[PDB]
């Protein structure tokens, strides 16, 4: 099963920077969402979930086909809440109808990370919509109530190693768990709409207690009002993960560089890029453009 990137006809860097900018401008404008967290975190999560269905063994799932637009995937219990990100992107897609669904969903994630002051994430165009029967079944996204061995094995299916897993998980600095979506409640820290290495700092520095939430699920809580999922906390229970958590807690730049690599890889898993494909694009932020 081969998915060849095909550039939207006649489009180039400038066209995608316009789409970036529209997303970024709406991120700034629609600031009220989720008690003023804004849409950044949910857009990052959407980009991850549309990519995280990939299976390296047979190249099913993955961002290429844009299949989140079909009800089977839209309604995956694992994706509860992401409809808010999709709705955000609707007017963007209406303005730029030429962009593929997979390019739009993944570009939303890149735009959110950069506009939240995260690392630059190189991004490649050319995902092509595929039909409804290519939508992957529910159940390929990870459970949160599990341990380090679960996490490690899970991410092998996405061809991610320990360092890539721990780097990717730093995105959990962003946003919050919502009890009605996932059966977990609370943010992971104070800086949850700016992209930093706070996830690692808080894992190491907060005093965590294993409590039950109102949905009768266990989660790790701090007196400062933060929470970690069991799978988050597993990163400091496993000795190999813990070393890498300490590394990123002590080196912001290294976290940024490793996140950027792992996130681009996640977003590109399953896609074959022709040798004569354009190079990856690095979009300017609104701030860099004076916009
Ligand atoms: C073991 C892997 C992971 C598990 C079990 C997991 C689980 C969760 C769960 C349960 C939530 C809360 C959803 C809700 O209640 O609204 C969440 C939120 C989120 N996740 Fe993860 N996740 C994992 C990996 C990742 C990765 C790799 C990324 C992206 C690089 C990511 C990005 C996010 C973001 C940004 C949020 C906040 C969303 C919001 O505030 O609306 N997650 N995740």
């Amino acid at each position: 099963l081969v998915h060849v990137a095909s550039v939207e006809k006649g489009r180039s860097y400038e066209d995608f920077q316009k789409v970036y900018n529209a997303i970024a401008l709406k991120l700034r404008e629609d600031d009220e969402y989720d008690n003023y967290i804004g849409y950044g975190p949910v857009l990052v999560r959407l980009a991850w979930h549309i990519s995280g269905t990939w299976d390296k063994h047979d190249n099913t799932g993955g961002s290429y086909g844009g299949t989140y637009r079909f009800k089977k995937e839209f309604n995956d219990p694992s994706n509860a809440g992401l409809q808010n990100g999709f709705k955000f992107l609707e007017p963007i897609h209406k303005e730029f109808p030429w962009i593929s669904s997979g390019d739009l969903f993944s570009l939303g994630g890149v735009t959110a990370v950069q506009e939240m002051q995260g690392p630059k994430i190189p991004w490649r165009c050319g995902r092509v919509d595929t039909p409804e029967d290519t939508t992957p079944d529910n159940g390929r996204l990870p459970d949160a109530d599990k341990d380090a061995g679960y996490v490690r094995t899970f991410f092998q299916r996405l061809n991610m190693n320990d360092r890539e897993v721990v780097a990717l998980m730093g995105a959990h600095a962003l946003g919050k768990t919502h009890l009605k979506n996932s059966g977990y409640e609370g943010p992971g820290g104070a800086a949850n709409n700016v992209f930093t290495n706070e996830f690692y700092l808080n894992l190491l520095n907060e005093d965590w207690k294993l409590e039950k939430n109102d949905a009768n699920n266990e989660q790790w809580d701090s007196k400062s009002g933060y929470m970690m999922l069991p799978t988050d906390y597993s990163l400091i229970q496993d000795p190999k993960y813990l070393s890498i958590v300490k590394e990123y807690a002590n080196d912001q730049d290294k976290f940024f560089k490793d996140f950027s690599k792992a996130f681009e890889k996640l977003l590109e898993n399953g896609i074959t890029f022709p040798k004569d494909a354009p190079s990856p694009f690095i979009f300017k932020t609104l701030e860099e453009q004076g916009l």
